[PDB]
DNA sequence: CGCGCG
DNA sequence: CGCGCG
């Protein structure tokens, strides 16, 4: 009856996988689309990087790329 | 019914003002010596630094010395 | 303001 | 793990 963070994780993963290898996005942009708090978006983005689905580039703010192996 | 920001500020300010000239303390130490969450301790420490009561030296964890004015 | 942090 | 961030 409850959808913890897993549904957020799934929404974010689906979004990043839709990116072109050459494109990138940010937490603020993602938060804006999925209408979710940037904090929630970040909690998933960093977890997703641990799974190698996305790659973060320490820009200001960080830019997120889909793993090019995809 | 709860010790608020302003009140924790006073508690932290007193501990820091009781340090000898060149000795420091850390947020976790104050957290332990007192019965307050580390986050709440740091919230006060950085404000105390803005007020020139304490001085922070980066390290892990950050060291907090009494400002020489005191 | 980069912050994800338990 | 540095985090204080409203």
């Amino acid at each position: 009856c409850t959808v913890n963070d897993a549904e957020i994780f799934s929404l974010v993963k689906k979004e990043v996988l839709s990116l072109n290898t050459n494109d990138y996005t940010t937490a603020i942009s993602l938060s804006n689309r999925l209408k979710i708090n940037k904090k929630k978006i970040n909690q998933q983005l960093y977890k997703l990087q641990k799974e190698d689905t996305v790659k973060m580039v320490p820009s200001n703010p960080p830019k997120w790329f889909k793993n090019y192996n995809c």
